[PDB]
């Protein structure tokens, strides 16, 4: 059998603050979720930032963490699927200590700290994968403290530029066979929010240079992959609770970047389903009604 790596990757699945806590997408969504993870398998889930709207949680004890989060992820296959975490806008208006001290609550919840890096080894090989979970609110600022709704700048200076060399250090010195970067905001975005300027501007070159595989995101409500000339590729899943058909910013993206895009307002959702194998990386997004409605691949580093 090909060695094989597996993860869903949802995003701004955070329900809602009024009962029940959820929307018919958030619910759509892990019931979607649950059926592909018991019929493909996943060796574990990345949230993609807004885990709690609208405005996060007040402490570890916050019963949102069992109303949006544990209730409604509830069926029998998703029942020890660990979940890698970071935060988003939306997060960071509450408490995201809060979030990260949740991990010693809940067995299944994964968020030490504001950003860090994950290491795997695809079973029954040697190929490595290595993904960076950043926090794009400490680097880039909070979208929800400005009235544009973009993180215009950070709101701690320090946070912002240790992380950024934090990012440069282990990029630099990365050497898996794939090298994964995740974030809340979009590098490329052609819908409503967009690209985000702080990311083009400080971690696209970074990306570029070390030969990244790919930019996981969320943040603009729905589905998206982009990738640009030298393969980079962007992949942009954040309709695990919305989805917005706002185009907006499609002349904002260069030219020939987008390659796949889904925001149909009539639809509940998706979200990403990525396998590695020594072979290469592929991504499938699908919608909440379980139906596969794009796929790519992406290869190794040399
Ligand atoms: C943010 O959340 C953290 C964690 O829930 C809060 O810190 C806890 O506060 C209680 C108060 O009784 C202490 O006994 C715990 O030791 C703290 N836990 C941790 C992990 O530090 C914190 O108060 C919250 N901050 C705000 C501003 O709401």
């Amino acid at each position: 059998p090909t060695p094989i790596l597996r993860f869903v990757a949802v995003g701004d699945w955070g329900g809602v603050p009024n009962a029940p806590f959820h929307t018919a997408r958030e619910m759509a969504n892990a019931k979607a979720i649950a059926t592909t993870v018991k019929t493909l398998g996943a060796d574990f889930i990345l949230s993609l930032g807004d885990n709690f709207y609208f405005t996060g949680v007040h402490d570890a004890k916050d019963k949102r963490f069992q109303e949006t989060f544990e209730d409604v992820f509830s069926d029998p296959s998703l029942r020890n699927v660990p979940w890698h975490v970071l935060a988003g806008n939306h997060d960071h208006l509450g408490n995201v200590s809060a979030q990260i001290a949740y991990s010693k609550i809940s067995k299944r919840w994964n968020f030490p700290s504001p950003y860090y890096r994950l290491r795997f080894k695809i079973p029954r090989s040697n190929v490595s994968v290595a993904i960076f979970m950043l926090d794009t609110v400490t680097l880039c600022g909070n979208s929800d403290d400005f009235v544009s709704q973009q993180p215009e700048r950070p709101r701690n200076l320090a946070l912002a530029r240790t992380q950024l060399a934090w990012i440069k250090k282990q990029l630099a010195a990365a050497k898996e066979d794939y090298v994964l970067v995740a974030g809340h905001y979009p590098v490329w975005s052609i819908a409503e929010h967009g690209p985000t300027h702080c990311l083009v501007k400080q971690l696209l070159p970074l990306l570029t240079t070390h030969k990244v595989t790919a930019y996981l995101c969320g943040h603009d409500h729905n589905l998206q992959y982009l990738q640009d000339e030298n393969g980079l590729g962007f992949v942009l899943s954040g309709a695990g609770n919305f989805m917005d058909p706002s185009k907006k910013h499609l002349r904002k993206v260069p030219n020939g970047y987008l390659r796949f895009h889904f925001g149909a307002e009539n639809s509940l959702g998706g979200f990403a389903y990525v396998e590695i194998t020594p072979k290469e990386m592929s991504v499938t997004y699908i919608e909440a009604s379980g139906k596969s409605l794009f796929k790519t691949k992406l290869p190794r580093r040399a």
